[PDB]
C-alpha cells in the first residue's frame, strides 16, 4: 500500500550508532544488518521470505 | 493500507544506540539487525514470513 | 506499492556507524550489511527469498 | 565610564516605530530624532550641549 | 570612555518605523534625523555643540 | 574613547524605514538625514557644531 513520509525540517542532527572501549583487554565490534539513520530514515520491509540476518558474534575463547 | 507519516519539526536532535565501556577485561559489542534511527524514522514490516533476525551472540568462554 | 519520501530540510548534520577503542591488546572490527546512512536514508527490501546476510565474527581464539 | 552591554539571545522579533491611519481626510507622519531599534538597542549622549532636537509638527491649517 | 556592546544572537527579525494610510485626502511622511535600526543598533552622541536637528513638518494649509 | 560592537549573529533579517499610501489625493514622501539600516548598525556623531539637519518639509498650499 502507499506508504507517504513527509518531512519539513531546519536543522536537523542525528547520530547514529556509538561506541566507546576503553582499558580493556580484547576487543570485538561486530555492526550491520540494518542499520539505518538519517534525517529522513525509512526501512521497509527487511526481511521476507525464508531470508536471515545473522548478525552474530561466535566469540568462542575455547581455553 | 494507507500510511501516512507527516512531521514539520525545528531543531531536532537525535542520538541512537550508545555504548560506553571502561576498565574491562574483555569487550564484546553486538548492533544491528533492524536499528532505525533519524528526526523521522520508520520501521514498517521488519520480518514477514519464515524469515529471522537472529541478532544473538555466542559468548562461550569453554575454560 | 508507491513508497512517497518527501524532505524539505536545512543544513543537516548526520553521523553513521561511529566506533573508538583504546589501549587495549586484541582489536577487531567488523561493519557493513545493509549500513544506510545519510539526510535521505531509505532501504527497501533488503533481504528476499532464501538470502542471507551472515555479517559474523569468528572470534575463536582457540588457546 | 565604561558601559558594558552584554547579551545572549536566540530568536529575538522585535518592531520598532509603528503607525496606521484610516478613512481620514487629512494625513501628517513626522518621525525621527533619535528613533534607536534593535535586538541589542543603545543609545548614549544623544544631546550635550546647547544642541536641540525640535522635532516639532507645524500643522496650522489658517483657515 | 569605553563602551562595549557584546551580542551573541540567532535568527533575529527586525523592523525599524512603519507608516501605513487609506483613503485619504492630503498625505506628508516626513522621516529622519537620527533614525537607526538593525540586531545591533547603536547611536551614540547624535548632537552635540550648537547642533541641532530640526526635523519639523511646516504643513500650513493657508486657506 | 573606544567604541567597541562586538557581534555573532545568525539568520538576521531587517527592515529599515517603511511606507505605504492608498487612494491618496497629493503625496509626499521626504526621508533622509541619518537613516542608518542594517544587522550591525552603527551611527556616532551624527551632529557636532553648530552644523544641522533640517529634514523639513514645506507643504505649504496657499489655497
Amino acid at each position: 500500500g502507499v506508504l507517504y513520509v513527509g518531512s519539513k525540517t531546519k536543522e536537523g542532527v542525528v547520530h547514529g550508532v556509538a561506541t566507546v572501549a576503553e582499558k580493556t583487554k580484547e576487543q570485538v565490534t561486530n555492526v550491520g544488518g540494518a542499520v539505518v539513520t538519517g534525517v529522513t530514515a525509512v526501512a521497509q520491509k527487511t526481511v521476507e521470505g525464508a531470508g536471515s540476518i545473522a548478525a552474530a558474534t561466535g566469540f568462542v575463547k575455547k581455553d
